[PDB]
């Protein structure tokens, strides 16, 4: 069986009018390697606005706003090397629009594609952030 979960890194606290780089990756992945990674970032759209999605360097990152507060992201390797675990693979840049305590950031509908080409779903996660000033 192939199991795994999502990694999510972001500062605990950010100022209105500053960018939050929500850093998404793979925390753990058992019995497979990922060459493709597909996930969705949910945020509170009254608190944030989506700016863009960028890599942490060696991978392909394509994002698409499904609606305000929902961004689907596709990450694939560009080098033929597996996407490593325990690092940011893609960053979702969110502009802080309005003060909010305990603003939710969740990664849902997460799955990976392995060397054989098979697709395995992995567990999402969540985190909160404060928007201050």
């Amino acid at each position: 069986e192939v199991t795994g979960s999502v990694s999510l890194e972001a500062l605990e606290e950010v100022q209105v009018g500053e960018n939050l780089e929500v850093g998404v990756g793979i925390d753990e992945l058992v019995n497979a390697e990922a060459f493709a990674y597909d996930f969705t970032l949910n945020y509170d759209e009254n608190a944030f606005e989506y700016v863009e999605a960028i890599s942490d360097d060696g991978v392909f990152v394509n994002a698409k706003k499904i609606e305000d507060g929902k961004v689907r992201v596709l990450v694939s390797s560009l080098t033929g090397e597996p996407l490593p675990a325990k690092e940011v693979l893609a960053k979702v840049v969110l502009r802080a629009e309005a003060k909010a305590e305990g603003s939710n950031l969740s990664v849902t509908n997460s799955s990976v594609g392995d060397g054989e080409g098979l697709v395995h779903e992995i567990a999402g996660t969540e985190k909160t952030v404060n928007i201050i000033e």
